[PDB]
């Protein structure tokens, strides 16, 4: 078909609200096959309190708009003359992404969707991708979106100086856009392919999405059906089995692992503390605590300076010139009122100026040894994506500037600006 998000209506999609201790299940198709929710019911809300389902959205009441899906209902609400709606606002995203619950009231209940099927050019959409993340007993979120590529793979780690083994996460590897020339050998449509020297072969496609099977353990299934195998495994259906693992301490970051290859059958294991629960990773502001995260972070110094030197940091490049306002500092004239953690301008022409990244907008993560800020929100860009920055954090206790150190720009993906900034604030 086509109509409103296809390659979202293939799964059922579950999101939740910690503070109240509910799970819900979407079906923007309408049909996640839930007895206590109804056949019809596109947004199920089970109730963990009282162990309850209530459809508080209905397919077959559906108004949509260009990034907007609003779910009506015949359930009259707690407050007279209103019923139960669920609302679904889209934005552009880079991965098939998640559903957020965003907040509740008596009567409405809304989520966010960043998902690469609300983009403006199927540009960014994969091949084939399955949703990435599983929710626990405890409404906890295990997420592996930010381990999927949008370019090139990762090599397994294996013992076959014949065999090269990529995988990519929850998706098909892109082998067009890749700069590896051994990638670029891989078919189109394979998640996982094995390279036997001037040779590539599809040995897994996705197909269904994240599993959970113990509240440190993430299983990922890939397979291919039909003949036309490789036949270098006589009749045997080539699979693939990762098993992603959260680490119960901290540690650097290691590469996937083959723990057995009987015959097309491969399987992986890769210690990854993505695949820990969510706000174990990441806070919403400057800081990271050892209490929630096992590490203590502090990047609110580096929005302060000596009454010496400006009040915000300069980040020059080839045609544009980026500066950056953190932790809530000061931004530069130009970027006037802009309200932009990271603004983008023109060199060529000053009068344009773009917001990329916005105060509000924050991520602070710490994952297998590397901190990243993420400053989202920024200005559309033509393929809709909204521009964001995100700064790779090194550390480095002699770091220039007293230990402050200062941003590097290291380059733009599609509307994604990096940078790199080494400091002592980075070391934990
Ligand atoms: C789910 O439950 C809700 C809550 O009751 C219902 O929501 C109402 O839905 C109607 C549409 O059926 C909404 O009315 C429509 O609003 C559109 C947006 O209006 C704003 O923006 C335009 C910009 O152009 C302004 O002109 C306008 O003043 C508002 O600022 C309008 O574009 C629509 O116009 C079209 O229809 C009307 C007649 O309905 C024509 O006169 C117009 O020429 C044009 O063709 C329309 O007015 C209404 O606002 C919603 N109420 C809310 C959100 O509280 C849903 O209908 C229900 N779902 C189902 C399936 O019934
Ligand atoms: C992205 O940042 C914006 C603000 O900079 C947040 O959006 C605001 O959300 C409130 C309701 O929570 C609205 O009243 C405002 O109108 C919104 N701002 C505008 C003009 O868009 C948004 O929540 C931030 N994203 C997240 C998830 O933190």
């Amino acid at each position: 078909q086509g109509a409103e998000f296809p390659e979202l209506c293939s799964y059922t999609w579950e999101a939740v609200d910690t503070k109240n201790n509910m799970l819900y299940k979407i079906n923007i198709c309408g049909n996640m096959g839930v007895a206590q929710c109804g056949p019809s019911s596109a947004v199920c809300m089970h109730d963990l309190k009282t162990d309850s389902f209530h459809s508080v959205g209905d397919s077959l009441l559906k108004t949509a708009s260009r990034s907007l899906l609003e779910f009506n209902t015949t359930v009259n609400c707690k407050q007279q003359n209103h019923k139960i709606q669920s609302s679904i606002t889209f934005l552009c995203g880079k991965t098939l992404g998640t559903p957020e619950f965003v907040t509740a009231t008596d009567c409405v209940h809304y989520f966010e969707w960043r998902t690469t099927a609300a983009c403006k050019k199927n540009i960014f959409k994969a091949n084939k991708e399955v949703p990435c993340y599983a929710f626990d007993r405890e409404l906890k979120k295990h997420d592996l979106n930010p381990l999927i590529k949008t370019s090139g793979a990762y090599l397994v780690d294996d013992s076959d100086p014949d065999t090269s083994l990529f995988i990519n996460v929850c998706r098909d590897i892109e082998v067009l856009r890749a700069s590896s020339p051994q990638v670029r050998v891989c078919p189109t449509g394979a998640a996982a392919c094995l390279v036997r020297g001037d040779r590539a072969f599809d040995v897994g496609r996705p197909q269904e999405g994240l599993k959970l099977v113990s509240n440190d353990r993430l299983v990922l299934s890939y397979v291919k059906e039909g003949a036309g195998q490789p036949d270098f495994c006589d009749g045997h259906s080539p699979a693939v089995t990762i098993t992603f693992v959260c680490p119960s301490e901290r540690r650097e970051g290691t590469i996937p692992k083959l723990t057995a290859k009987s015959n097309c059958r491969f399987e992986i294991e890769w210690v990854t503390e993505y695949a820990c629960h969510r706000d174990y990773l990441e806070s919403r502001s400057c800081s990271l605590s050892s209490a929630q995260h096992d590490v203590a972070v502090d990047l609110q110094p580096l929005s302060r300076v000596e009454a010496s030197d400006s009040l915000f940091y300069t980040s020059e490049a080839d045609e544009y010139t980026y500066y950056l306002s953190i932790c809530g500092g000061s931004q530069a004239p130009i970027c006037n009122k802009k309200d932009a953690a990271v603004c983008q301008v023109k060199k060529a022409d000053s009068t344009q100026v773009k917001v990329a990244g916005r105060p509000q907008n924050l991520t602070l993560r710490y994952s297998d040894g590397d901190l990243t800020l993420i400053y989202f929100g920024g200005e559309e860009c033509s393929s809709g994506f909204q521009r964001m920055s995100v700064i790779n954090f090194e550390c480095n206790q002699t770091a220039g500037n007293n230990g402050r150190g200062a941003p590097v720009f290291t380059g733009e993906v599609d509307c994604t600006y990096f940078f790199t900034w080494d400091t002592k604030y980075a070391c934990v």
